């Protein structure tokens, strides 16, 4: 019941379209499949194996090239699931196959249909005490207010993201009370506004790249802090900040093909909490 808690992981393999016809904010070096595809096993492997997690691995699909992110098709919180409706028409599709894992894993479904609302899981981060959900290009405020009306045991509150990011591009919980953040002022004036309207003040883990700060914390029974972080080969100055960390069980995961159409540890999987 500690925050973190998962006993569930929903993932989806990501299909042979996605090195060409992902969405991407910037154009760069040529993906390579294969690596990704490596990648993303090794990612399911320590959530599955490694962590003992019951992972619901759905199919890939070549039309939808960013099924991988199931993080943004959907925001679980105990045992209610808010479908979302993201803000890449083109990735609304997605949906159906989230819905029904989210179902027959026997969670409250509410579905994001307003057509005036469009929200990206990965703008939503959980505290465990309240919600802060991103104002971006494909985060709205009519779909922050869906999610506050979702979730009305506990508050939420909005902060503006810059550019084609998502809030969790530059932050994720690390821990109980411990949010990871970035160090740009990007970064720093968006958790500065959050700790703003807080009737609570976290604590927190500046990690000198922002992308470095998007980490997977995790409870497992008998293990206790478990942290997923980037490698120290992909950013090697904020992996020397997590090893500070020495009451959590660090496991270095890289992400490096998918990061390059804005994929983070957090967007692979939707972690769920089932007693
Ligand atoms: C995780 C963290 C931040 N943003 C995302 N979005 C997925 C990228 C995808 N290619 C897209 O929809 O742009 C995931």
């Amino acid at each position: 019941a500690a925050f973190g808690r998962a006993t569930h992981a929903v993932v989806r393999a990501l299909p042979e379209s996605l090195g060409q016809h992902a969405l991407r904010s910037a154009k760069g070096e040529e993906v390579d499949v294969a690596r990704a595809e490596r990648q993303h096993q090794l990612y399911v492997g320590v959530l599955g194996s490694k962590l003992g997690l019951q992972v619901v691995e759905l199919p890939a699909d070549e039309s939808l090239p960013d099924c991988v992110f199931v993080e943004d098709v959907a925001v679980v919180c105990e045992e209610t699931a808010l479908i979302t409706r993201p803000g890449a028409p083109s990735r609304r599709k997605e949906v159906d196959m989230m819905k029904e894992a989210l179902e027959k894993l026997q969670l409250n479904i509410v579905e994001m249909k307003d057509e005036n609302a469009t929200l990206d899981g990965g703008d939503v981060l959980f505290t465990g005490r309240e919600f802060f959900v991103g104002l971006s290009k494909r985060t709205n405020q009519r779909g922050a207010e869906i999610l506050a009306d979702t979730f009305k045991d506990y508050a939420v509150s909005t902060v503006p993201v810059a550019d084609g990011l998502h809030l969790k591009s530059f932050c994720s919980m690390a821990g109980p009370n411990l949010i990871a953040i970035g160090s740009s002022e990007s970064a720093q004036k968006a958790l500065k506004i959050m700790q703003q309207m807080s009737d609570h003040r976290y604590d927190k883990l500046t990690v000198p790249d922002d992308i470095a700060a998007n980490c997977i914390y995790l409870n497992i029974p008998n293990k206790g802090h478990v942290l997923l972080h980037r490698t120290p080969e992909e950013y090697p100055e904020s992996a020397k900040v997590y090893e500070k960390l020495k009451d959590h069980m660090l496991i270095p995961v890289s992400m490096s093909e998918l990061e390059k159409v804005d994929g983070l540890l957090t967007c692979c999987s939707v972690l769920i909490n089932k007693k």
